[PDB]
């Protein structure tokens, strides 16, 4: 019975047995959240760079970084933008499907400093869903914010 959860807490304190990280076509550690996944797991950027609309699994240890690369909304038109934010999002359903992890703890992409500055939470949750919908792994989605939280937490109910 593999289920939906939110969590408002830090990604790198999860319970899951892989990651996803929010992460640029660089491969490059950046600020605020990626630089708290970096500290946890600094090896795991070891060779990370992935294209717009691609996930990456680097190892650290066992444990599997997922480097999933949402597009940019200010550099991207909002139709192309939304084909490479559901492109990322099927990456990582491959990549944990191929890891055969029974969990793996997921932001929203393309929903922080990659959004043109819109509120894109049930766009990218959708796209999240279309995608891991398909796999067998407990989903835990991490966010900050109080209403995300719950937003999340009441689109996650009205599927079941
Ligand atoms: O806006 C986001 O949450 C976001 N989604 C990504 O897919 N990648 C990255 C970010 C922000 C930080 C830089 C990399």
């Amino acid at each position: 019975a593999p289920s939906y959860r939110v969590k408002r807490m830090d990604i790198a304190k999860n319970d899951e047995e892989c990651v996803v990280n929010a992460a640029n076509p660089r491969g490059l550690p950046g600020d605020g959240v990626c630089k708290a996944v970096y500290k946890k797991w600094p090896e795991s950027f070891k060779n990370s760079a992935t294209p717009v609309g691609t996930a990456k699994t680097v190892m650290c240890g066992t444990y599997p970084v997922i480097h999933a690369v949402g597009p940019n909304f200010s550099n991207y038109s909002e139709s192309e933008g939304d084909r490479e934010l559901a492109a990322a999002y099927r990456e990582v359903a491959k990549e944990v499907t191929r890891l055969g992890v029974n969990s793996v703890a997921i932001p929203l992409l393309s929903t922080g400093v990659y959004s043109g500055g819109k509120d894109r939470l049930t766009q990218s949750l959708n796209h999240l869903f279309t995608a891991m919908d398909s796999t067998d792994a407990d989903v835990v989605i991490y966010c900050r914010d109080k209403e995300w939280e719950k937003k999340i937490s009441e689109a996650i109910q009205m599927r079941t």
